[PDB]
């Protein structure tokens, strides 16, 4: 979660002071990714469809390929893992 | 998910030229599936409800027989199998 939640704040928010809102964003959207949320207009924020049209900038293609790695990683590898625990320890 | 994605592509977006953007399209939204997502509106373009109005046009009306499709394979085939792998050689 924070291998994710770091990068995608540090480059689709750069001009940013220190604040303690920093420690809620980097944790709370992937947080949420792992219960079925997507925020699917979101992703791609230099898209038409886009619901964040004033974030998009240098280097903010790669946050699609940032979170199709990580939802890879938490489901079909984490998830699944611990479906398996549960099901040969019950 | 290439199966799915190059028609739904294909028959909602005819009057295309050549471009890199097709790559993304036939890949992005199919992968977003497999996560939860369903992209309730944009299926049946046609309907009121729909937030893609102007692309409704001829051979439309295949694309929600074919997210059926994928998504009973993705789903109730594929991860599930893979969820039975995973049990089965822990
Ligand atoms: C993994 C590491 C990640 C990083 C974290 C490390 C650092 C931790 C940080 C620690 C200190 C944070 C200090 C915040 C000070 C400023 C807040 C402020 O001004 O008011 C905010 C209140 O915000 C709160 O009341 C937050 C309370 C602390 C959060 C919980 C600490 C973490 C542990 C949890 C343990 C349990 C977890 C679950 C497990 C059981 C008000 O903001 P608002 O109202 O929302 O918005 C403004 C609107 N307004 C006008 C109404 C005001
Ligand atoms: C399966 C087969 C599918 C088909 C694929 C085959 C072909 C592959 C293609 C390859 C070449 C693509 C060339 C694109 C050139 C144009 C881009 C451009 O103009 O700028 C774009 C940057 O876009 C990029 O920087 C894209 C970077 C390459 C994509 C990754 C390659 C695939 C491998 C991945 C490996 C890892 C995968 C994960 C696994 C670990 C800017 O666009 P934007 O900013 O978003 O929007 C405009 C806004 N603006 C005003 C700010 C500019
Ligand atoms: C070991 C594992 C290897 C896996 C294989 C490799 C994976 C395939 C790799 C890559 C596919 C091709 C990548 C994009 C091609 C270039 C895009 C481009 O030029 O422009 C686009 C930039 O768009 C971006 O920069 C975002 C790139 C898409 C990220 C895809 C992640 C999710 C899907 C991947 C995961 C599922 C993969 C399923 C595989 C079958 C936009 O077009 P434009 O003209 O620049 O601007 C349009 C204007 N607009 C922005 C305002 C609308
Ligand atoms: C992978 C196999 C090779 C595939 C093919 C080649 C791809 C590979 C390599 C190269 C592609 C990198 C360059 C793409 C540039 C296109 C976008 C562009 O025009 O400008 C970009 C700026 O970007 C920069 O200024 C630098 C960006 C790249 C540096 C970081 C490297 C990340 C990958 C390293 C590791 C990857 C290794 C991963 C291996 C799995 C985007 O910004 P903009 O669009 O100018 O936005 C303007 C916005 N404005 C108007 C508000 C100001
Ligand atoms: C399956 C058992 C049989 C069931 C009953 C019969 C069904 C079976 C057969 C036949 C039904 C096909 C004709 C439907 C036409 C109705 C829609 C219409 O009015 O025009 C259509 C145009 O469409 C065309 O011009 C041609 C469409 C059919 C060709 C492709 C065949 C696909 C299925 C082949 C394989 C299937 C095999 C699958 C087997 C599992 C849609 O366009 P429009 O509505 O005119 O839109 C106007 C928009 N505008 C105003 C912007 C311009
Ligand atoms: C292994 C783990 C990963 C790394 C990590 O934990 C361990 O390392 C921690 C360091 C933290 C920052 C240290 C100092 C400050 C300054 C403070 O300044 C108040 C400014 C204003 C408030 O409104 C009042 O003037 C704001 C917070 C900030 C930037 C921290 C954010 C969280 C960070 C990045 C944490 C991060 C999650
Ligand atoms: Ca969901």
């Amino acid at each position: 979660l924070l291998s994710f939640g770091v990068p995608r704040k540090a480059i689709l928010y750069p001009h940013e002071e220190p604040s303690w809102s920093l420690a809620k964003d980097i944790v709370f959207h992937p947080y949420w990714m792992i219960f079925g949320e997507v925020y699917a207009y979101e992703i791609d924020v230099c898209a038409n469809d886009s619901t964040l049209p004033t974030i998009c900038g240098p280097g903010t293609w790669l946050t699609p390929f940032l979170q199709a790695v990580y939802l890879f990683v938490q489901y079909i590898i984490m998830v699944n893992l611990l479906i398996a625990f549960f099901n040969n320890v019950y």
